[PDB]
């Protein structure tokens, strides 16, 4: 499946801020009648990758909830059909082995498993443990690094057979060379033909995306190709492409540069 949004708007409604909270004054935002997103348009073909970036708290997560149906479109048309698979920014971990976490509630299939494991770069993790992917974890799997938890929860989501993959900021940790190999192997090759939406703050991901959506304040700052971006948003581009290794700054620096840049160039 592809995905289409034509001129979609969505309001704060009772309970969405708390959902937002799990997944990453609400009353007043529902009382007053307020768009969390306004005039969103995107059109994404089967098998393409949409990269979503923007300033912090611009509605990135919220756009995924709307896809998931947890937020409601008060206006506009959304089309997409099929199973969706959601990897949240929170990396949840269930009691059981690493392997049991990746296949959680889904049947085991060897070729599929081994291939997901290799492309999420889990082979370098599990090889440090005496029982490898049979190692037992407690929930939160709290002695692992953030990147280890995020790769296991990415592998779980990519292993789900679905028509659309929603991946909310997996690449936000310090082990930055691993993240680059995950993006190239999992998101770019293994998933090359699965429709997919990657929320992100690395410019390489916009560079390889089929489509790009930049959000600011609940609003679409830009939407189209990386090439259209360089030509239609030149102040944004020149500033962002003008660092020499932006993608290796910490997630917080990158997101703060993005926010400031989006603030400057509205
Ligand atoms: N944990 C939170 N507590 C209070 N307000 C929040 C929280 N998370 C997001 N918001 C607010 O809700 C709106 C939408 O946030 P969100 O969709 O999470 O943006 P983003 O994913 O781009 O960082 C923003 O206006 C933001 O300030």
């Amino acid at each position: 499946t592809g995905i289409i949004m034509e001129n979609v708007t969505a309001f704060w409604e009772e309970g969405f801020g708390e959902l937002l909270e799990k997944v990453q004054s609400f009353s007043h935002l529902c009382l007053v009648g307020n768009p969390v997103l306004k005039n969103i348009n995107l059109n994404i073909e089967k098998g393409e990758m949409l990269a979503i970036t923007g300033s912090t708290g611009s509605g990135k997560t919220s756009l995924l909830m709307l896809i998931l149906g947890e937020l409601e479109a008060s206006e506009g048309i959304i089309k997409h059909s099929g199973r969706v698979s959601f990897c949240s920014q929170f990396s949840w971990i269930m009691p059981g082995t690493i392997k049991e976490n990746i296949i959680f509630g889904v049947s085991y299939d060897e070729y599929r498993y081994k291939s997901v494991v290799k492309a999420c770069q889990l082979q370098q993790d599990i090889t440090k443990f005496a029982e490898q992917d049979n190692t037992v974890l407690g929930e939160g799997g709290v002695t692992l690094s953030g990147g280890q938890r995020a790769r296991i929860s990415l592998a779980r989501a990519v292993y789900k057979d679905a028509d659309l993959y929603l991946l909310d900021s997996p690449f936000g940790y310090l082990d930055v060379f691993t993240e680059e190999q995950v993006f190239e192997s999992c998101v770019c090759k293994l998933m090359a033909n699965k429709t997919r939406i990657l929320v992100t703050s690395k410019m390489e991901h916009l560079r390889k995306a089929d489509k790009i959506l930049i959000l600011h304040q609940g609003s679409s700052y830009f939407y189209g190709t990386f090439s259209e971006l360089q030509s239609l948003r030149p102040d944004f581009s020149s500033k962002l492409m003008g660092y020499d290794t932006f993608d290796q700054f910490t997630e917080e620096r990158r997101s703060s540069i993005l926010t400031e840049t989006l603030r400057r160039f509205s």
